[PDB]
């Protein structure tokens, strides 16, 4: 009975990701960045999420991820911003970069 086992959106509780799915982009999972705005995230990187919906085209655009295009990924149920679907890049060519502390982790279904 693992309790650390799938993340899920923190308001609603969408199921989003497993911890099984972790990616360590340039040696680690965990990256601090911040944006334009100067908001600091704390990013985990996954290979894999679900539950999510993305929008717009991708930008190159302040991209935190050499080689790589961004989407904005909001939750699908609830429409909180989760992070951002990362595309067009080379191993892996996509990735999903969630902000850790907008998601619950908990034991799976
Ligand atoms: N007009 C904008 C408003 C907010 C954001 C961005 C542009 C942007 O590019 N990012 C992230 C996404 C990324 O990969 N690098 C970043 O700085 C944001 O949060
Ligand atoms: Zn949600």
């Amino acid at each position: 009975a693992p309790g650390a086992s799938i993340f899920r959106c923190r308001q609603c509780g969408q199921t989003i990701s497993r911890r099984d799915w972790l990616l360590p982009m340039g040696g680690d999972h965990e990256h601090v960045v911040f944006n334009p705005a100067g908001m600091i995230f704390r990013v985990w990187c996954f290979s894999l999420a679900q539950g999510l919906r993305l929008i717009g085209a991708p930008s190159g655009e302040f991209s935190w991820f050499k080689g790589y295009d961004w989407t904005i990924a909001l939750c699908g149920q609830c429409g909180s911003h989760l992070g951002w679907h990362y595309e067009g890049g080379s191993q892996p060519q996509t990735f999903f970069g969630l902000i850790k502390d907008r998601l619950a982790e908990g034991p799976a279904d």
